[PDB]
């Protein structure tokens, strides 16, 4: 209909102050959101509409001239205060969205900015107290989506317990502005030299992930995941699809997820003879944070062997690519700020260097999920069978990395990162 | 065989002197010419091996470690005096070639670097002398093939009079040392998109040339020809043909060559209302050879209407490519040394900016070039049909330019040139 409800459980919390409640006030500001919508945040710490407003405007970059947009963004919102397991506060939840203005036939739409741990319970209550009875009802989810295969679909199989598929959207926006543009310019790449890419001209693919700048003062955080976590399995894996699927049987959402399923389960489980990781030390010639190292870092546990960069080597097993390289390079504190996708041609020139074609990279990439969210296209969102098989290649290797800790090789702050990388590059066939 | 003789007719010459010499002394030095090679000049100018080492050694960049095989190389080398229409002095130039160490069973390669007004006579007498009896015998001919069809043709059939096609060389290195590669690299990516360059998927084909510098005080020889038959007519069109040929028999040169033609043959003549035209003035806030225009150039002749600066468009007819419009851009004194093609795509994004693949760019090109005449492969050589085909195209607007002489338009130097180009460019459809 007309009328949305966007509950923000754990709205107290860093991503809700520094991130969801400033780009929902973007969104609103801009006309993007529907006309009769209203923000619910919802957590244990007894705060009031102005708590959160003095806490989270200074992120606004509120001009004097938008003030009264302002004022009637914070007028369509309120507070609700109560426990995460506490069925009396998931009551009084449902009994304040039910008071808003026509807000029982109102769609909902429920962010959980809350540390995963908690979600089972939220799930459950939000299940049996707060859905709509006739708007739709859909679910914001956001990482980790488990560390492993065991975790992610005991967590996926206990939320998809109690919302279909088309209500559950795992969001990941951590990557920059122009993830959503990435993925989209792959599809559209995929669906023009569909007929090109084959084993027969390709003999390499590789997608690379270069970030120059460390952990910078958070390297705690990092730690608990790896580079493999955090770009990997999860976007490089995903464009992998985008990039190596067949042509699918329509524009749906659920079609072109179904051709990237289909692709991840012709992928083996990784072993580790075909990885490199590596760790990042401080540049001593370099100056400001380049002066210090992963493990300088105050946040980084001392001993930590967690790779900040990994080259994996994986290989899509049917008739289209077979013995055919995909090459995921990623990794914190390199050379460039690259997000590229090169494939390398078999060459066949007579003659009395091997080519390759590259593919580079109004709203940003989390404004156009919300947007997308709202209108429930779960195109740039990771499915549940999409995530089990990721897990399910990488989880042998991780558990393998967890048990042995293997020391990662040193690479240099600004390095392009380990050389036996490199080698491991042209083992299977490269420049 | 083993045995070269090297003929330039004409080596008192500038071309002979600054450019022929120098590229077979670095050919000979680096060991890429045959072991059994002689170098013969001929021109009417009482010279000797001595004078032409003289005044042709300083562009030679002679080092004093390679100063013995310089040594050996002029050793090689030989100059007789005659007249271009004079047969007795053809009969000397043929029996002292016939003197040379097994002379007699050489291949014989003539480069006419000479004025193309004597090419007949010179080619007669070549005909009914010079050749060899054994050995192969190959002409390289020189800009400008004729400047309309009818002159190229006169020039053509009375070279396609005496010399077999195999034995013809159209030879055009002026316009950079990465012309050879750029062809290479189109040739290939033909060879790879094949399959996706048709009128379904492809909306609009670019072809561009700019450079950034002037005429620079030698405007006067660029008067007598024009932006289009310097770079458009010869090598922006040969480009367009490598970009929307189809697949070739085999790698021969005559079978891509064949295709090729194949191509030329399907464009029909261009008229001025797909033509824009400019000419460079001098920039009044910039430094330099950018203060002075095109009519501020001592030699170009006052009141001249000559453009340096041509944006055309031009059709290929066939099922392949029907209504796909070819804009062939190219300009002296502009923003930027590019040389590129990008193809703008039909998109379909259903979504609730247009996309475009580019193609941009150890022996130079002139270098590569006399070693595939020595080879013998007619790879990067225009043939008769095919220039013939290129004059049909180019020769009815030309022809009109000169007998109205309508003004070009005024740009600036450093700019992109006439904003009329590209209105041209938005009337047929591009971003
Ligand atoms: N790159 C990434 O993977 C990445 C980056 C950023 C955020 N995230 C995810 O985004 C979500 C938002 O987290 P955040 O970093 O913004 O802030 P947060 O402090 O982790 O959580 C926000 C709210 O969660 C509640 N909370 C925190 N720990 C809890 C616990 N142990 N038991 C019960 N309630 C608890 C608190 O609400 P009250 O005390 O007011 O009740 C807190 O204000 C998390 O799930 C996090 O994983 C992921
Ligand atoms: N971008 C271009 O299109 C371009 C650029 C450079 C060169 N070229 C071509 O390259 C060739 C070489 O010419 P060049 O510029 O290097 O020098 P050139 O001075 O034009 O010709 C070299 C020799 O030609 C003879 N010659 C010149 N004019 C003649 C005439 N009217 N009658 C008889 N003999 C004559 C002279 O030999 P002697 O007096 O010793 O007998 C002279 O030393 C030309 O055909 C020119 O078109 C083209």
């Amino acid at each position: 209909s007309d009328t949305h409800i966007f509950i923000i459980m754990g709205a107290s919390g860093d991503l809700a102050k520094k991130k969801i409640y400033p780009t929902i006030w973007w969104l609103f500001r801009d006309g993007l959101l529907p006309e009769n919508t209203f923000i619910v945040g919802y957590a244990r710490s007894r705060l009031t509409v102005a708590d959160i407003r003095k806490q989270s405007e200074p992120f606004f970059k509120a001009t004097p001239e938008e003030k009264l947009k302002l004022e009637d963004f914070f007028a369509r919102n309120s507070y609700v205060a109560g426990q995460y397991d506490d069925a009396a506060s998931y009551q009084r939840l449902n009994s304040h969205m039910n008071a808003l203005h026509l807000g029982s036939q109102a769609n909902r739409l429920f962010y959980l900015a809350l540390p995963p741990t908690v979600y089972e319970a939220v799930t459950k209550n939000i299940h049996e107290s707060c859905m709509s009875q006739i708007g739709w009802n859909r679910i914001i989810v956001e990482k980790p989506f488990g560390r492993d295969l065991q975790s992610s679909d005991r967590l996926s199989n206990h939320i998809s317990s109690l919302f279909r598929e088309d209500q559950i959207y795992r969001i990941d926006h951590y990557l920059g502005k122009e993830m959503v543009q990435n993925l989209m310019v792959l599809r559209f790449a995929n669906r023009i030299f569909g007929p090109i890419w084959n084993r027969d001209n390709i003999a390499c693919v590789i997608l690379t992930f270069k970030e120059p700048f460390g952990t910078e003062g958070r390297g705690g955080y990092f730690d608990e995941f790896g580079i493999i976590r955090d770009v990997m399995q999860n976007h490089l894996l995903q464009m992998l699809c985008l990039v190596a699927m067949e042509k699918p049987a329509s524009t749906n959402s659920d079609d072109v997820r179904d051709e990237k399923v289909k692709v991840l389960k012709c992928i083996s489980e990784v072993q580790a003879n075909n990885v490199v990781l590596g760790q990042y030390v401080g540049n001593p010639d370099g100056e400001g944070e380049a002066t210090k190292g992963y493990l300088d870092d105050p946040t980084v546990p001392r001993g930590s062997t967690t790779a900040t960069f990994a080259a994996v080597v994986l290989y899509v097993e049917n008739e289209r690519w077979d013995g055919v390289p995909f090459i995921l390079r990623c990794g914190k504190a390199l050379n460039e700020r690259k997000a590229e996708v090169r494939l390398q041609f078999h060459d066949v020139a007579g003659d009395i260097k091997r080519n390759e074609l590259v593919i580079h990279v109004l709203p940003d990439a989390y404004e156009r999920l919300i947007l997308d969210v709202f209108c429930g296209s779960q195109m740039h969102f990771v499915r549940s069978d999409e995530l089990r098989e990721a897990w399910r290649i990488f989880t042998p290797l991780l558990h393998q990395i967890e048990l042995e800790k293997p020391k990662p090789i040193p690479y240099i702050y600004g390095s392009r990162g380990p050389t036996e990388a490199d080698e491991l590059m042209k083992r299977v066939g490269f420049q």
